[PDB]
């Protein structure tokens, strides 16, 4: 072997239901992953090429 | 006549799909009205006996 451990992460990345997405979750029944980035990239900056 | 005249309202009560409701516009074709009055109910304070 040229190595006996590996880095990584130490706990599961927490993903919970935000507010926005509550409030969609409630209401429609469907949730996205990241409402605020989509918030970013639709109301704040549309134009902006990501 | 007891009047001659009745006090209404001078304009429409405006409601474009602002910046809060499109997200939901685009990604899902569901809009709600007010969806500032359910953040206000289902996020802050859902205890709030209606």
């Amino acid at each position: 072997e040229a190595d006996n451990q590996i880095m990584g992460p130490s706990s599961y990345a927490s993903f919970v239901v935000r507010g926005e997405n509550l409030v969609t979750a409630v209401s429609y029944g469907r949730v996205m992953r990241t409402f605020e980035h989509f918030m970013a990239r639709i109301v704040d900056s549309p134009e902006k090429a990501g």
